[PDB]
């Protein structure tokens, strides 16, 4: 694997190794407010993170990762558009170099100054690796981040990214609580997706939230000075690690609320 978000390596070159990237249910997608139908089939959102055990945190050249211990039914995601328990394994961040961009999803073409995604996967099938082959396989809890006030429940990871800087290094991450990084709201789109990086598998069910949380801009400055290249290498500012709406195609995205 040698894609990136650079101009040789970015979103334009990746369907040449991964042609699904230009496949029938891609990722990210604008969200047309105005097109977007209340589904009233939807069943209430559980968000059950109370247990959740959080184990350590990755530059992985691309983002950062909060992993998660998914061993047992510890922090889950039920109901709305899911049919059974969906496990939390890590959360990451898209993020631009500009306040303006870095967002995935946009709404009626806003872009966010960043996205988090707190990923999850199908308990039905045993791993996240066999549910990854499933067209039901994932969930992705999708929150936007606007710069305003700040986070409290973000600080903690702001305070560990001066020990993660280049790619390959992790530290112990363990007892942070995600719920810290949701808004009050839990009105929602959805929709059938994918990954949106590499190697985009159409395996996504979408739940992308409709109030954004706000941080702060010392909070955001602070992902942007992270690497994208390891130790020793040249230094390159991970920034503008998010892939642009793709094609709805054949979808129609539902709302949570009247
Ligand atoms: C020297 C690496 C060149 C290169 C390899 C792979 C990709 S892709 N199709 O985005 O995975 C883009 C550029
Ligand atoms: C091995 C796949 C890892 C992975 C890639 C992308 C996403 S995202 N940005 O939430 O669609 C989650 C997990
Ligand atoms: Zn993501």
């Amino acid at each position: 694997h040698h894609w990136g978000y650079g101009k040789h390596n970015g979103p334009e070159h990746w369907h040449k190794d991964f042609p699904i990237a230009k496949g029938e249910r891609q990722s990210p997608v604008d969200i047309d407010t105005h097109t977007a139908k209340y589904d009233p089939s939807l069943k209430p959102l559980s968000v059950s993170y109370d247990q959740a055990t959080s184990l350590r945190i990755l530059n992985n050249g691309h983002a950062f990762n909060v992993e998660f211990d998914d061993s047992q039914d510890k922090a889950v995601l039920k109901g709305g558009p899911l049919d059974g328990t969906y496990r939390l394994i890590q959360f990451h961040f898209h993020w631009g170099s500009l306040d303006g961009q870095g967002s995935e999803h946009t709404v009626d073409k806003k872009k966010y100054a960043a996205e988090l995604h707190l990923v999850h996967w199908n308990t039905k099938y045993g791993d996240f690796g066999k549910a990854v082959q499933q067209p039901d396989g994932l969930a992705v809890l999708g929150i936007f981040l606007k710069v305003g006030s700040a986070k409290p429940g973000l600080q903690k990871v702001v305070d560990v990214l001066d020990s993660i800087k280049t790619k390959g290094k992790s530290a112990d991450f363990t007892n942070f609580d995600p719920r810290g990084l949701l808004p009050e709201s839990l009105d929602y789109w959805t929709y059938p997706g994918s990954l949106t990086t590499p190697p985009l598998l159409e395996c996504v069910t979408w739940i992308v939230l409709k109030e954004p949380i706000s941080v702060s801009s010392e909070q955001v400055l602070k992902f942007r000075k992270l690497n994208f290249n390891g130790e020793g290498e040249p230094e390159e500012l991970m920034v503008d690690n998010w892939r642009p709406a793709q094609p709805l195609k054949n979808r129609q995205i539902k709302a949570s609320f009247k």
